[PDB]
């Protein structure tokens, strides 16, 4: 319920870098529309006398200097490529009020209705309108405060993305740059060729494929007009150690080093969708997984690297091994599509993505048979502080995510996107088919 609305563009505070500014294949691959993170804030004590909206504006528009690429544009290539034009036009700051209050919230998750407090995007506009960062700051009726960041995958990934917000709340307290950014895309070869293999590459990583269909039918038209739903499932500490135990202890599980508690969950999370679908045995199935590659790569990438490092690998098997077999062969498989990400694997699927004739087919939103299980276990989420306080609730809005408990150390929640046919009886086998 929404009562005002009003909207302002946020250029940087001092003159910036202005030009074109190509992008890394990660930047051009996957996800390009917006990651939208929320944030609740309770009433400020009654110390805090400064202007919340403002704080907000001023503060934006410093840390933009350090993020210039944040208020540009993009702009189409040949080919399925884009790059960004650093123009400084400019982002989209919104603020709102409402005469509902906080505890008028069920309770606080990725939800629908949520979309009066989120600056909606009409991704069918010409794109040099489109800003690549649209906040909305929204004041309840009891004194509460909102404030969801939506910032594009075309442009970052959810650390760098998340880097940047932690900026903004440090520069809002009037200190300087934690992390300071590394903006030069070029140290991932942006618009320009890989070095020269050595030993020349074998093209077979399973991502480049596309993701199977149902036995049946030819597309995925059917799949994707089906009604879906999300549900938060929580997972508690013990209910992870008994899933890892009982993962560990099938022979597929690494000695000395026991699966992980993403192996863990995103195997568990397979086998319940496969027997919650009903496939035929010999069903393909592939489940996407979200890796950072910073640190894999050698050289790592720097420190503060602003931008798409992160590539989605995919583990394959059919519904009937997975049904079939104990949870540490699923386990194993997602260890094993992890496992094989080293710097040679990352140049490979760059080359690969570079000689590819269009990047349309690898762009824009997967499910029923495939998967996908993004990781928020360990993104810097927390603590956003303006400061009138922490928040006292953050989070996001064929993907499912594994986040962490905030109340809990160690537990996590998933939220499941599955079709309304077969939510039930995956959650019947995500507790009980432990
Ligand atoms: C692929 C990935 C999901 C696998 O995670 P994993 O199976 O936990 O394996 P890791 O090697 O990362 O970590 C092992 C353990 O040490 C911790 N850890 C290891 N390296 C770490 C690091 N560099 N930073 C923080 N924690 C780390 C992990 O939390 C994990 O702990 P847990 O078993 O208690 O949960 C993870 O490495 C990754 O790439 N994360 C990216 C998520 C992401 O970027 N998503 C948003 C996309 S927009």
């Amino acid at each position: 319920p929404i009562t005002f609305r009003k909207s302002y563009t946020i250029v940087p505070a001092e003159p910036t870098w202005s030009g074109r500014f190509p992008l890394a294949e990660w930047d051009q691959v996957g996800t390009i529309t917006h990651i939208p993170t929320l944030y609740f804030y309770d009433k400020p004590s009654e110390s805090f006398q400064g202007n919340v909206v403002e704080i907000l504006k001023t503060s934006l528009s410093r840390v933009l200097v350090h993020f210039y690429p944040m208020a540009g544009r993009l702009r189409w290539l040949p080919r399925g490529r884009f790059e960004l034009n650093c123009n400084a036009e400019g982002v989209e700051f919104i603020e709102a009020e409402s005469e509902g209050k906080l505890s008028d919230f069920k309770d606080f998750s990725p939800t629908p209705e949520f979309e009066n407090l989120m600056p909606q995007v009409n991704y069918k506009n010409p794109i040099e309108t489109i800003p690549l960062f649209l906040a909305q700051v929204t004041k309840f009726k009891c004194g509460g405060i909102s404030l969801s960041v939506n910032v594009s995958h075309a442009i970052v990934d959810g650390q760098s993305a998340l880097h940047l917000i932690s900026e903004w709340g440090r520069l809002a307290r009037g200190e300087p740059l934690e992390t300071v950014p590394f903006l030069d895309r070029k140290i991932l070869w942006a618009g320009e060729p890989l070095p020269p293999f050595v030993s020349p590459p074998k093209f077979d990583h399973k991502e480049f494929d596309q993701p199977p269909f149902l036995i049946g039918e030819t597309d995925n038209v059917e799949e994707r007009k089906k009604k879906t739903i999300v549900v938060m499932l929580p997972l508690s500490t013990s209910q992870l150690q008994k899933l890892r135990s009982k993962a560990n202890g099938s022979k597929h599980s690494d000695p000395a080093k026991g699966f992980t508690r993403y192996e863990t969950v995103t195997g568990h999370v397979w086998r319940c969708a496969c027997k919650a679908r009903g496939h035929s045995p010999e069903q393909p199935t592939a489940l996407g997984i979200c890796i950072d590659t910073r640190s894999r790569m050698e050289p790592p990438l720097p420190r503060g690297y602003f931008g798409n490092a992160t590539l989605d690998v995919v583990a394959a098997s059919t519904s009937g091994e997975l049904i079939s077999n104990e949870l540490g062969f699923a386990a194993s498989l997602i260890s094993k599509a992890i496992k094989n990400v080293t710097n040679e694997y990352v140049m490979i699927g760059i080359e690969y993505l570079k000689n590819q004739k269009d990047l349309k087919k690898f762009q824009d939103l997967y499910g029923n048979p495939n998967l996908g299980v993004v990781s928020w276990l360990t993104l810097p989420m927390y603590g956003l502080d303006f400061g009138w306080g922490k928040e006292f609730y953050t989070g996001p809005g064929g993907d499912s995510l594994i986040l962490p408990d905030q109340n809990e150390d160690g537990s996590v929640i998933l939220a499941t996107c599955l079709q309304v046919a077969h939510m039930e009886a995956f959650k019947k086998h995500f507790y009980e088919d432990i």
